C-alpha cells in the first residue's frame, strides 16, 4: 500500500564517515577498514581552487597534515595517495563498523541513496538517479564534498558516487569511489554546464508498473506499439530510446501485472502526445523518472538488508 | 543547492529493530534498554482479528510464547504488560545500541522519518507527515507493522509513530509510543474510514520559502494581504487555517528571505486562485505540504546529527 521516495537504510554507511581537515578546508571522508578516501580538493586554499595542480600542492603535505577525527576520536594518518580525484589516506586504525562493500560505476538512469554529511556528520538521507547526462539532482551545501552515494545488497553497500561539486543550474557532479568523475567534468572552479538532459524511460515506464500495482490504473489504454514507433514517438518528447535491455529489464514487473511491456509503451505514448489532463498518476502530476526496475520490485515486494 | 524529501539519518533506529513472532504472527519490535515495544495484535490469529479482546489473548500467553530476535540472536522475554495498543516485553538484556531517546505525541501537520521493516529487517526509509484526518501517506506491505516513526535533534532519538493498519484509500494509521492511536482509529479488521483530509497552509508556505531560497522565485507577486482575507480563500481550496502560531513559526524563513509572511500568504493566495499555468515550483506542478519550516531550515542549513 501506497508508493514513496524510498532510500536506503543508512546506518552501515553512518558508520563510515569522518571529518577530514587540511590547513583550514573540511570536507567528509569515507572510513573503510585502514583507509580514508575523500575528494582531493581537500588540499586546496580558496585561491588554488580556480586552477589547482594537486600533485604539486599534495607534494607539500605530509601524513600529520591531515587531521582526521571520527567523532571525538583523532585517526593518526601514516600514508597517503591521490587516485585520480580522491585523496587516500592510510590510518592506524581499521574501522571495526566496516561494512562489507564494492566499488561501483553506475550507468545513467540508476539509482542510488545519499547521505549528506556536514563535518563528518550526517544530515540526512535521499534518493538520486545518475542523470543521463551524468549529473545528480542532490542537495548539498558548503561542505557536503565526501558526501557518498550507495546501494545495498542484503548486507553489502555498493558506493558508487563521492559528491564533489554544483553546476550552473544547481545539479550536481561528482566522481565513482576511484576518483574518477561521472561526465565531462572536472573538480576546478572553471566555466563547466551540463549537457541537455534526456528523461530515462525505462523508468517512467517501472514506475506506470508501479502505480498499476497500487491501483491507479486510468491511463492504460486498449492498444499496443511496436518498439520502433515507441521510439519515434519519445524522441520528439527528449525520452532516451527504449532498447530492448531496457525490456528485458522490465520483464519482473510485467510479468507481476500481466501487462505486456509493449502494451505499457502505448499508454504511456498516449500520455506523452495528449498530457495526463489534470489528473495524477501516483501524486504526481509529472511522470516520474527516477525510479528504476529493481526500485519499484524492492519497494513494492519489502525486500530487506542486513 | 537543491530541494529533495529527506530523511533524518536511519542508524540509531536500525540498531533498535528486532522481530518478534508469537505462534505464527510475526511482525517488529522496538528494543530500547531492556524493554521491546511492538503492536498488540502480534498475539492474533487471523480469525482474532476481526473483534479482538486483546486482554483475554494476553492472559493464554506467558513469557516464553514469545520469539524475539535480534539479527541471528533470540532475547529471553522475561516479563511483558499491555499499554492501550503496544505490547511491552522485557527482555533479559539491554539493547547496547539504545540511543538517546523520548517518545512524543505529535501533531498534525509534524513530519517524521519512517524505517520501514520487514521481520526485523530494515527495508527503507521515507518522510512522511501526519495528515490533518490523523492518518499517513506512507508505503508498506504486509508484516511492516511495528515500524516506526522518528525525529532525530542532536543525538536524541524522538519516537512518535508505530505503525498498525492501512485504511481504504490506502493511507495508513498507527499509534504513539504509549500505544494510543493518531486519530479515531482501532486495531480491529473492521469497517473504519479516514475523514476528509485538508491541505497544511503553514507547510506550503515553507516549501515557497524554499523555493525562494533555492533560487524559484516565479510566483512572487506585489502584493500583500490581511491574516483573515488569506484564511477566507483558503478555507475554500481546503486550506487549514492559517494561525498566527503559525505565522510566528515561519518567522527564521520570513527574517532569511526577507519577505513577510503575509506577502507570501499574497502569492499563495494567487496561485491558489489563479493555478501554476503548467509551470514548476521546485520540480513540482502541485504545491507541496509535507515539508515543515523546521523541515526548510534543517535542509537549507545543513543541521546535522550526532
Ligand atoms: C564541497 N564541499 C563543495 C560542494 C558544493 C558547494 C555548494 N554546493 C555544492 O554542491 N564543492 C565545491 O565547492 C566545488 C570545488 C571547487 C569549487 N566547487 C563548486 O562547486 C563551484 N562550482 C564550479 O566551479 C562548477 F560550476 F564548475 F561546477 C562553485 C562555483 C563554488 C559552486 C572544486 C574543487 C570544483
Ligand atoms: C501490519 N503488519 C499490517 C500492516 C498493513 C498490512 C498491509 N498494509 C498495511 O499497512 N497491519 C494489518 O494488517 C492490520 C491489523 C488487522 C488488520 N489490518 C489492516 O490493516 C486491515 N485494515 C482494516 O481493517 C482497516 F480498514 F480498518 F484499516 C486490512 C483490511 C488487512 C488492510 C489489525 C489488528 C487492524
Amino acid at each position: 500500500s501506497g508508493f514513496r521516495k524510498m532510500a536506503f537504510p543508512s546506518g552501515k554507511v553512518e558508520g563510515c564517515m569522518v571529518q577530514v581537515t587540511c590547513g583550514t578546508t573540511t570536507l567528509n571522508g569515507l572510513w573503510l577498514d585502514d583507509v580514508v578516501y575523500c575528494p582531493r580538493h581537500v588540499i586546496c586554499t580558496s585561491e588554488d581552487m580556480f586552477n589547482p595542480n594537486y600533485e604539486d600542492l599534495l607534494i607539500r603535505k605530509s601524513n600529520h597534515n591531515f587531521l582526521v577525527q571520527a567523532g571525538n576520536v583523532q585517526l593518526r594518518v601514516i600514508g597517503h595517495s591521490m587516485q585520480n580525484c580522491v585523496l587516500k589516506l592510510k590510518v592506524d586504525t581499521a574501522n571495526p563498523k566496516t561494512p562489507k562493500y564494492k566499488f561501483v560505476r553506475i550507468q545513467p538512469g540508476q539509482t542510488f541513496s545519499v547521505l549528506a554529511c556536514y563535518n563528518g556528520s550526517p544530515s540526512g538521507v535521499y534518493q538520486c538517479a545518475m542523470r543521463p547526462n551524468f549529473t545528480i539532482k542532490g542537495s548539498f551545501l558548503n561542505g557536503s564534498c565526501g558526501s557518498v552515494g550507495f546501494n545495498i545488497d542484503y548486507d553489502c553497500v555498493s558506493f558508487c558516487y563521492m559528491h564533489h561539486m554544483v553546476l550552473p543550474t544547481g545539479v550536481h557532479a561528482g566522481t565513482d569511489l576511484e576518483g574518477n568523475f561521472y561526465g565531462p567534468f572536472v573538480d576546478r572552479q572553471t566555466a563547466q554546464a551540463a549537457g541537455t538532459d534526456t528523461t530515462i524511460t525505462v523508468n517512467v515506464l517501472a514506475w506506470l508498473y508501479a502505480a498499476v500495482i497500487n491501483g491507479d490504473r486510468w491511463f492504460l489504454n486498449r492498444f499496443t506499439t511496436t518498439l520502433n514507433d515507441f521510439n519515434l514517438v519519445a524522441m520528439k518528447y527528449n525520452y532516451e530510446p527504449l532498447t530492448q535491455d531496457h525490456v528485458d529489464i522490465l520483464g519482473p514487473l510485467s510479468a507481476q501485472t500481466g501487462i505486456a511491456v509493449l502494451d505499457m509503451c502505448a499508454s504511456l505514448k498516449e500520455l506523452l502526445q495528449n498530457g495526463m489532463n489534470g489528473r495524477t498518476i501516483l501524486g504526481s502530476a509529472l511522470l516520474e523518472d527516477e525510479f528504476t526496475p529493481f526500485d519499484v520490485v524492492r519497494q513494492c515486494s519489502g525486500v530487506t538488508f542486513q
